[PDB]
C-alpha cells in the first residue's frame, strides 16, 4: 500500500513518497526519466522543500500492492567507490563501529593492528562484508525482507552460496508460481533494458538495489533503486558491467550479479 505505512518521509500526494535529496541521486534520477531505464526505476517528479530540507518526490513502489512483501537485493561485486580506497590510504577515518560489527560475525577476521586500534577502514569493512555474503562470488546479496505479516529481517550477512540464496527466495515467494514467473519476466526485461541503456554503459553503479515487491493477489514488480553512489565515467569511457573489478577500471560487476540472480530464480522455478 505505502512504505511509510531514516531517509524517507510521507508525501502529501497519494501514491508518492519523499526521500532525502542527495546530489548524485538527483542527477541520476533526472537522467533515468529520459533513459531506456525510465520504467525500471521509480518515477521521479522533482524536488520539494519540507521543514527547511530538500526531498526527492518519488513514486511509492508499494502503492499498487495489497499487503506487499518486499526483498532488497544490493547489486554489484563492489559496494564502495574507488575514492574510498584513496581516502583510506592518504587519510584513513578509523571506524570503531565497523570493528565491533566485524568482530561480532568473525572474531578471527580483524588483523592484530585492527584489534589494537579496535577500528577498521570503511573499504576494508565493506570488502569483508562482500566476502562473507554472496557479493564477491555472485555479484549481489540479499539485504533485507519485509513480509505481509508485518515481520522484517536483515539477518543475511552470511547468506553466500547459490543454494543459500535460492532458499531465501524460495521462502520469500512461498510457492506462488505466478509471482516467481512474473519476477523472472521482469528481470529478463530489465537485463535487456540495461544492455541497451545509454545511462548504464556510461555510469559506475555502486550500492544500488533491485527491490522485489509482491502480494497475495500475485502482483509482482522489480525496480532499481538507490543511485546515491552511481557516477559517470570520465571523457566518454564505458563499462561492460561483467568483467572483474581491478582498482582503476571502475567495474561494478552489476550484470554478473543480475545474470546469477536470473539463474537462481530460473533454477527455483524448475524445483
Ligand atoms: O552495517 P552493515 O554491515 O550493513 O553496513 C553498512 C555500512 O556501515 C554503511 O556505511 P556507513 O556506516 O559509512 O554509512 C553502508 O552505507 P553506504 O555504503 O551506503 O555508504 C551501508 O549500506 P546501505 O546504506 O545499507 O546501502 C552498509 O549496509
Ligand atoms: N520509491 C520507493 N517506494 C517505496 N519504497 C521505497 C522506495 N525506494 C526505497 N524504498 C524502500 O526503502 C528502502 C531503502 O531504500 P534506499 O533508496 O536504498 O535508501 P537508503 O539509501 O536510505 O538505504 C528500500 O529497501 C525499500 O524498502
Ligand atoms: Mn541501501
Amino acid at each position: 500500500g505505502s512504505h511509510m505505512s531514516g531517509s524517507f518521509k510521507a508525501a502529501g500526494t497519494s501514491g508518492l513518497i519523499l526521500k532525502r535529496c542527495s546530489e548524485p541521486e538527483r542527477y541520476c534520477l533526472a537522467r533515468l526519466m529520459a533513459d531506456a531505464l525510465r520504467g525500471c526505476v521509480p518515477a521521479f517528479h522533482g524536488v520539494v522543500e519540507r521543514d527547511g530540507e530538500s526531498y526527492l518526490q518519488l513514486q511509492d513502489l508499494l502503492d499498487g500492492f495489497d499487503g506487499p512483501c518486499v526483498l532488497d537485493c544490493k547489486m554489484g561485486v563492489r559496494t564502495y567507490l574507488e575514492e574510498e580506497l584513496t581516502k583510506a590510504r592518504e587519510r584513513p577515518k578509523l571506524r570503531k563501529d565497523m570493528y565491533k560489527k566485524m568482530l561480532a560475525v568473525d572474531p578471527e577476521a580483524p588483523t592484530e593492528e585492527e584489534h589494537a586500534q579496535r577500528a577498521v577502514t570503511k573499504p576494508r569493512y565493506m570488502q569483508w562484508r562482500e566476502g562473507i555474503s554472496s557479493s564477491t562470488t555472485l555479484g549481489f546479496r540479499i539485504e533485507g525482507i519485509k513480509k505481509a505479516d508485518g515481520s522484517c529481517s536483515t539477518d543475511f550477512k552470511t547468506t553466500r552460496s547459490r543454494e543459500q540464496v535460492l532458499r531465501v527466495f524460495e521462502e520469500f515467494v512461498q510457492g506462488d508460481e505466478e509471482v516467481l514467473r512474473r519476477y523472472l519476466n521482469r528481470l529478463q526485461q530489465i537485463r535487456d533494458t540495461l544492455e541497451v541503456s545509454e545511462f548504464f554503459r556510461r555510469h559506475e553503479v555502486i550500492g544500488s538495489s533491485l527491490l522485489f515487491v509482491h502480494d497475495h493477489c500475485h502482483r509482482a514488480g522489480v525496480w532499481l533503486i538507490d543511485f546515491g553512489k552511481t557516477t559517470p565515467l570520465p571523457d566518454g569511457q564505458i563499462l561492460d558491467h561483467r568483467r572483474p573489478w581491478e582498482e582503476g577500471n571502475r567495474e561494478d560487476g552489476y550484470l554478473l550479479g543480475l545474470d546469477n540472480l536470473i539463474g537462481i530464480l530460473a533454477s527455483l522455478a524448475e524445483r
